[PDB]
Order: C-alpha cells, then structure tokens, then sequence
C-alpha cells in the first residue's frame, strides 16, 4: 500500500565517521523534533552539506511501489525530471527486527526499539509504541527521507 501514516522531522546530535568503506557514508545520532524518538543511522551523509548535519524530515507514508500502481507505465515524470528524489530526497526498502519492545522486565519498556537494515544502511531507533507506528516487521521497511519543509 501507499496508505499513509507517519511523517517527522529531526536535528542531528552528533556524527561519528568510524568505518570509511566510503567517506560519503557515517553513523548519525538524531532526535524528532514533533514527537520524543531518539535515533542512530549508518547512513550516506553527502545529503548534508558538510560535516555539521541538518535537519531532516523522514517519512514512513508508504512508498508503493512492488506492483502496478506507477509500473502500470507512470512514475517516469515530474516525480523526477525538473522533481526529484527531492519531493522525497530519499527512499527505499529494508527489514525490521524487533521484540515486543519491552527488554526491561516489568517497565513494559515505555519506547518501543527498533532496529532496521535498508539497502545496506542501518538504524537503530525508540520512541512511544503508538508513536513509532511499527509494531510490525513489515511497516516501516517502507521507508522515505526528505529536508524539512518550514
């Protein structure tokens, strides 16, 4: 599906550049802005500018897009063209793992976790069980990033 139905925005914490594979890729520390979720990436950083990081809104708004509704012969224009992976800078798929949320016995850990690989990037996320809005292995794997729009 496309089927909304989560959107926020971020400020980077710090950047930890450990494990040059590619000098374009780092590790980020970031926190939303919206809501209360605190999150680590292993991300391509040339989306930046330089090595100070920015503020970023990620979206879980559902991509599509495995079947026919823009394979049907559309997703050729202005979603790209003059547009670009700039309406959404970025997007892509992974795999969630997780627990129930809870690893602290008794506190029913009030952040559910999560833990994502996508595309061979990384994250490592908490926030309210509501509020990350991904309970399942199979939400937010549809997975999109943009600037901020303000």
């Amino acid at each position: 599906m496309a089927g909304i139905l989560f959107e926020d925005i971020f400020d980077v914490k710090d950047i930890d550049p450990e494990g040059k594979k590619f000098d374009r890729v780092s590790r980020l520390h970031c926190e939303s802005e919206s809501f209360k979720m605190d999150l680590i990436l292993d991300v391509n950083i040339q989306i930046y500018p330089v090595d100070l990081g920015d503020k970023f809104r990620l979206v879980i708004a559902s991509t599509l897009y495995e079947d026919g509704t823009l394979d049907d012969g559309e997703y050729n224009p202005t979603d790209d063209r003059p547009s670009r992976a700039d309406q959404f800078e970025y997007v892509m798929y992974g795999k969630v793992y997780r627990i129930e949320g809870d690893e602290t016995s008794t506190e029913a850990a009030t952040r559910l976790s999560a833990y994502v690989s996508y595309g061979g990037l990384l994250m490592r996320l908490q926030g309210d069980a509501n509020n990350l809005h991904g309970f399942e292995v199979d939400s937010r794997v549809y997975l999109l990033m943009k600037k901020l729009a303000f």
